[PDB]
């Protein structure tokens, strides 16, 4: 028994980290075959930060420019080049310790464990969901620019974010391994800000079945509803439209507990129309949506 | 910025992580150097589960009796003895990827990692605290038991915690790393069930020390507290006793924020008397107790 936010594993993706320094800018990278990745932004000072020219900019550097040191030992820089926001170094040696890996771009409302790095030294992991305005809600400090984020299914890795900038509300901006921003954003000291955000609506749902899963039933009640009369009162407190597809993903939980999605939702609707009444759900007084239906399912069964 | 439950990075603990079968039971051991250590209810069958008299069942079996499986490779068992509730399998090959390591036990409030394992093999990483009732509130199914719990301080493991099971209330009791039980707990399935749970008041204090580093002050007030009215005030709310080591330990956060422990003392009695008012504190709309003064200078500027 019990419920957690749960982060995967981290081992495979520790044994990729490495210390990126040009001029007098340290952050980390991911080392991979005998590639390292890490945010193109670590070749401006902070005039160029300004307003930069990347492509400008990177023509002047050489290779020894880039010092990339993978524990106690120097890398050597042979090669490298941009694509998109990450800057590619090519290096002498292939990392012994790369995992089975995959790059993958995810979807705002999916989660993925992040692990925080400075100095190429892992310091935490933990979960984090995409928000639908595309930032994260996570815990970085100056140095941690080029930690990654990841989910793990059968041993593959798979890379789906590399941390770039916090935004002026505290929460976080990056890219896919691709250097593919998610958002609206960019690699310049210019105004940005996160977007209003919203309520991933899924995920709550899956939430409250990990709940009733965990013997936590007193929001269950005797009513059913339709999506379109759902959607209205998602709509109203700034849920995310539940979808078809929404439904049959949460399939196997609403058999698995006899309750019906849509008779989830209307346990959902009546928690967002008169709000919870003193009680918690899981331990919480607020409406969880960072699990998703896979997460509870995986958590909920034994998975490794 | 931001604040989040954070766990420490699970690899050095992973290259440890075995299978151990005896029987008809298959959990998890820890392998260090050339021993595995493990729960010693392993050896339990089903009829020794409210009673069982582990002497009596150990002095029954020899090395081979005990499975050892890491990864894909079965280990040679050479030797085995017994340590209060743990058994100690010496095992014919030293574990290559051992760690740095140390055994702490540690006090109630602290809090640590969990790499949650099943069949030898991890399956996620979350942080617990050890609770004043001695309980943790953790996330284990079937086949969890041998799960470790540790802190890592530098490139060091500090092992603290041993799975070994779930009490009625879905709450879990374990062992240090010498296999001595934290509380009153016994590796028996007699019923037994955990001392009222209270909040851990030094960690709220923290967090809420957190919470003002991190930009947010609308919870502060013009007041303060003596000690002792404070904990008079904060028992009947069921939160632990505040110490005066309790004190000197958030000396470091009141210096780094200005404002005196017994005046955040008195910003928590009104928290505990007015609620949030449809606020929220670093995310949360409940007063958070797992973390701890040391976690909260090492995750915050
Ligand atoms: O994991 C629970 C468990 C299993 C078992 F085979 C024997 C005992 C157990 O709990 C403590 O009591 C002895
Ligand atoms: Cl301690
Ligand atoms: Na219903």
């Amino acid at each position: 028994s019990g419920f957690r936010k749960m982060a995967f594993p981290s081992g495979k993706v520790e044994g990729c980290m490495v210390q990126v320094t040009c001029g007098t800018t340290t952050l980390n990278g991911l080392w991979l075959d005998d590639v390292v990745y890490c945010p193109r932004h670590v070749i401006c000072t902070s005039e160029d930060m300004l307003n930069p020219n990347y492509e400008d900019l990177l023509i002047r550097k050489s290779n020894h420019n880039f010092l990339v040191q993978a524990g106690n030992v120097q890398l050597r820089v042979i090669g490298h080049s941009m694509q998109n926001c990450v800057l590619k170094l090519k290096v002498d040696t292939a990392n012994p310790k790369t995992p089975k890996y995959k790059f993958v771009r995810i979807q705002p409302g999916q989660t993925f464990s992040v692990l925080a790095c400075y100095n190429g030294s892992p310091s935490g992991v933990y979960q984090c969901a995409m928000r639908p305005n595309f930032t994260i809600k996570g815990s970085f400090l100056n140095g941690s620019c080029g930690s990654v984020g990841f989910n793990i299914d059968y041993d593959c890795v798979s890379f789906c974010y590399m941390h770039h900038m916090e935004l002026p509300t505290g929460v976080h901006a990056g890219t896919d391994l691709e250097g593919n921003f998610y958002g609206p954003f960019v690699d310049r000291q210019t105004a940005q800000a996160a977007g209003t955000d919203t309520t991933i609506t899924v995920n709550v749902l899956a939430w409250l079945y990990a709940a009733v899963i965990n013997g936590d039933r007193w929001f269950l009640n005797r009513f059913t509803t339709t999506l379109n009369d759902f959607n209205l009162v998602a709509m109203k407190y700034n849920y995310e439209p539940l979808t078809q597809d929404h439904v049959d993903i949460l399939g196997p939980l609403s058999a698995q507990t006899g309750i019906a999605v849509l008779d989830m939702c209307a346990s959902l609707k009546e928690l967002l129309q008169n709000g919870m009444n003193g009680r918690t759900i899981l331990g919480s007084a607020l409406l969880e949506d960072e699990f998703t239906p896979f997460d509870v399912v995986r958590q909920c069964s034994g998975v490794t």
